[PDB]
């Protein structure tokens, strides 16, 4: 009927920088899409206010999805652990869509990354769908306060969470 929205409000150095939207396809993949923004909803209780991304990286993807540590552990999904990949429909076409990072295979658990270019390389292992309708050049603005390392020059935080539609 709808594909639900999620949007986080990045703020730089204790200041807002911007808003970004993003279109899930709940019919094509129900397991990610539901999980993607019951993180976000906190319906399981997370309620991850103010987490700065995880790990971010110049020239290839903004990753998160950890809240509990922000160390790129401590992540967790409400089904539990880890959760299996419902398939490969939605590959990495562009820039711009949403894929659910994971250490290996059936390990999704809680992690996702917004890249910024297409990545053959990561397609055929990592489950993904998603895109960003609006705020890319947020998005865009975040990998550029990233670095090789992972750490940002910058202080990255989400001011508000919630469920867009």
């Amino acid at each position: 009927m709808q594909n639900p929205t999620v949007f986080f409000d990045i703020a730089v150095d204790g200041e807002p920088l911007g808003r970004v939207s993003f279109e899930l396809f709940a019919d094509k993949v129900p397991k990610t899409a539901e999980n993607f923004r019951a993180l976000s909803t906190g319906e399981k209780g997370f309620g991850y206010k103010g987490s700065c991304f995880h790990r971010i990286i110049p020239g290839f993807m903004c990753q998160g999805g950890d809240f509990t540590r922000h160390n790129g552990t401590g992540g967790k999904s409400i089904y539990g652990e880890k959760f299996e990949d419902e398939n490969f429909i939605l590959k990495h076409t562009g820039p711009g869509i949403l894929s659910m990072a994971n250490a290996g295979p059936n390990t999704n658990g809680s992690q996702f990354f917004i890249c910024t270019a297409k990545t053959e390389w990561l397609d055929g292992k990592h489950v993904v769908f998603g895109k960003v309708k609006e705020g890319m050049n947020i998005v865009e603005a975040m990998e550029r306060f990233g670095s090789r390392n992972g750490k940002t020059s910058k202080k990255i935080t989400i001011a508000d969470c919630g469920q867009l539609e």
